[PDB]
């Protein structure tokens, strides 16, 4: 439900993330976990890293942030034709990891935050509108799969 000009926007600003996906993904994860400590509890391997400084000191956490943003970038480059990518994600997060949909809301907000934090003055208002629509589309399509499963919610 984005226009082509909106998708262009999304994928242009995503180039800034690709310049250093690990650093971006670490920062996303930290924003999520520090703003919403209940999210950290879902990660058995990270749940002992309760503070920003502890999180930052883990290459394992940074590599998971790398996994997360690489997955999301591949989905964004499908410009909404992402059923096959998003299916397994929704299903593992509902059924295996037990992630309520509001945690996808929190990580979408965290991405917007981290874009402005790392690129102050370079994440323009048109780009924030288009990225926000792309994250909404992502989490909306995951929410429809959660609803099939009856998970949550
Ligand atoms: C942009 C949104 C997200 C993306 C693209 C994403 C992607 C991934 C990927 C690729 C994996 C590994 C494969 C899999 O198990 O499906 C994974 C695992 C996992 N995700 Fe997510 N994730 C997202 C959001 C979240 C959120 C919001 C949480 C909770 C706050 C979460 C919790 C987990 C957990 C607990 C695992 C298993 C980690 C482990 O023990 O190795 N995810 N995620």
């Amino acid at each position: 439900g984005l226009s082509d000009g909106e998708w262009q926007q999304v994928l242009n600003v995503w180039g800034k993330v690709e310049a250093d996906i690990a650093g971006h993904g670490q920062e996303v994860l930290i924003r999520l976990f520090t703003g919403h400590p209940e999210t950290l509890e879902k990660f058995d391997e990270f749940k002992h890293l309760k503070t920003e400084a502890e999180m930052k000191a883990s290459e394992d956490l940074k590599e998971h942030g790398t996994v997360v943003l690489t997955a999301l970038g591949g989905i964004l480059k499908k410009k909404g034709h992402h059923e096959a990518e998003l299916k397994p994600l929704a299903q593992s997060h509902a059924t295996e990891h037990k992630i309520p949909i509001k945690y996808l809301e929190f990580i979408s907000d965290a991405i917007i935050h981290v874009l402005h934090s790392k690129h102050p003055g370079d994440f323009g208002a048109d780009a924030q509108g288009a990225m926000t629509k792309a994250l909404e589309l992502f989490r909306n399509d995951i929410a429809a799969k959660y609803k099939e499963l009856g998970f949550q919610g």
